[PDB]
């Protein structure tokens, strides 16, 4: 919607060869990759893990999103403000943040903002393609040191985003594995 989108999402973690066989045939080209900067906020002792939440500030071609995503009875509530610049680098920097609907969402979950602060940044290479009645990314991510590589499935329902993520595992031959969240992904290193 305008600004607020629930998230059905299905993922699996895969190796950089077949990562790099599947750039190949789905026919992806290196053009068709977009970087973007993931900077993390969080509480020291990890309120919005332990409510199901995270909140982040995306860079993406100069432009900067302010995204926080929490549960919700189908998938997750993603609710998405743009930022400038000023505004980006202020609560990067000094954890000043701006008001609006992210805000809101933030103070009715009761996180008290004075205690947010920027943990760190995750960077993704990511390619999208239209794959049947959904959107299919290739995200090759690099965080704290380390990388990886990673596939998933936008659905627009639970169900029918199942059996097109299983398809799609089946058609390509990938193998799926326990995969957590980028952000997950991210801190779960941290510690
Ligand atoms: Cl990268």
């Amino acid at each position: 919607g305008m600004g607020k989108e629930i998230e059905i999402e299905r993922k699996t973690l895969v190796s950089k060869e077949t990562f790099k066989r599947l750039i190949s045939q789905l026919h992806i080209g290196e053009g068709d990759f977009k970087l973007q900067r993931n900077h993390y906020f969080e509480t020291d002792d990890f309120q919005l893990k332990k409510q199901s939440s995270a909140l982040r500030i995306r860079e993406k071609e100069a432009i900067f999103t302010f995204t926080l995503k929490q549960p919700h009875p189908a998938g997750l509530l993603e609710t998405n403000q743009t930022l400038s610049k000023q505004e980006a680098k202020l609560a990067l920097e000094s954890a000043h943040f701006p008001s609006g609907e992210v805000m809101d969402a933030l103070r009715d979950l009761s996180i008290p903002i004075s205690q947010l602060k920027h943990i760190g940044t995750l960077s993704t290479s990511r390619a999208e393609i239209s794959y049947e009645q959904g959107i299919l990314c290739l995200d090759h991510s690099s965080y704290l040191g380390i990388e990886d590589y990673e596939i998933e499935f936008e659905g627009t329902s639970e169900e029918h985003a199942t059996v097109t993520f299983q398809e799609i595992l089946k058609t390509f031959s990938i193998s799926q594995v326990p995969t957590e969240n980028k952000i997950q992904r991210f801190f779960s290193k941290k510690e």
